[PDB]
């Protein structure tokens, strides 16, 4: 539908009947507005102390990311894992509570369109465990841009177990804001991404947070075709079938091509 879906080659899978059905996707974000007619939410949970309903998105971020997931994998079972409050901020403990929940609740795919500048042993443990537990863990690389020769990939994106997604525009050009570094895995569209907003609205947002769900969505599609594939297999297929862009420090492996990754 949106340009970014066609750019990742998603509609080729849709046309074959691969739409991410029976795939459990965890959007660990600001919740998802379950009242949106374009959205279907299967479940979830809130870990934000003062915002108990995961189905209420007081920010818009979670709804918008959710919408991008569903746009790529329309049949995926979306779970609102509410870890960010209305301000789009969340404490690490809520974020890790939400990854813990995602593992316990047998989420196939974790999308984290969130990043912090520092890690924790608890953050790496939770990410590691989900991976070890067979979950495809997808996070935005960050919106840090370039910083001399240093890595600007945030956490959890910086951990080897996490797929760190950078943003490209529609021209396959890296977005100036896209965090860079050796931990960058893949690129997805992330500039002016049109998606669902709370209250039956649509709007565009830019950010690696936007590129992340296209990869989560892509992971769901792959799993819908090859349910037998391990998270490691989905990972390798997405990184090895990329359209090669510039240097890996700026583009990772390049742009995801789900049609190529799905074999």
């Amino acid at each position: 539908g949106p340009y970014g879906v066609s750019q990742i080659k998603a509609p080729a899978l849709h046309s074959q009947g691969y739409t991410g059905s029976n795939v459990k996707v965890a959007v660990i974000d600001s919740g998802i507005d379950s009242s949106h007619p374009a959205l279907k939410v299967a479940g979830g949970a809130s870990f934000v102390p003062s915002e108990t309903n995961p189905f209420q998105d007081n920010n818009s971020h979670g709804t918008h990311v959710a919408g991008t997931v569903l746009a790529v994998a329309p049949s995926a079972s979306l779970y609102a894992v509410k870890v960010l409050g209305a301000d789009g901020s969340g404490q690490y403990s809520w974020i890790i509570n939400g990854i813990e929940w995602a593992i316990a609740n047998n989420m196939d795919v974790i999308n984290m369109s969130l990043g912090g500048p520092s890690g924790s042993a608890a953050l790496k443990a939770a990410v590691d465990k989900a991976v070890a537990s067979g979950v495809v863990v997808v996070a935005a690389a960050g919106n840090e841009g370039t910083s001399g020769s240093s890595s600007t990939v945030g956490y959890p994106g910086k951990y080897p177990s996490v797929i760190a997604v950078g943003a490209v525009d529609s021209s396959n050009q890296r977005a100036s804001f896209s965090s860079v570094g050796p931990e960058l895995d893949v690129m997805a569209p992330g500039v002016s991404i049109w998606s669902t907003l709370p209250g039956n609205k649509y709007g565009a947002k830019s950010g690696t947070c936007m590129a992340s769900p296209h990869v989560a969505g892509a992971a769901a599609l792959i799993l819908s075709k090859h349910p037998n594939w391990t998270n490691t297999q989905v990972r390798s297929s997405l990184e090895n079938t990329t359209t090669k862009l510039g240097d890996s420090f700026y583009y990772g492996k390049g742009l995801i091509n789900v049609e190529a990754a799905a074999q």
